[PDB]
């Protein structure tokens, strides 16, 4: 239930490290749900939002990079 009056892509992801499971209300995108780090797609939505979430996950994999294989599944 964390609202964001500002966008700031990297700040969202950086702080999502602690809030990994929940939902945010960014004023630029809207209601964004994410579970254990992975920002989820509510639906198709507008390309603006969809691509943003993709680049957020991109940024996630940039800060993470490792991705420790435990249950990633074949």
């Amino acid at each position: 239930m964390r609202v964001f009056p500002v966008y700031a892509p990297k700040l969202i992801v950086k702080h999502a490290r602690i809030f990994l499971t929940g939902v945010i209300w960014v004023k630029d995108l809207g209601r964004l749900e994410f579970e254990k780090g992975r920002f989820l797609l509510p639906r198709k939505s507008l390309p603006k939002v969809k691509q943003a979430i993709l680049e957020l996950n991109e940024l996630i994999e940039a800060q993470n990079h490792q991705t420790k294989t435990a249950l990633e599944h074949h």
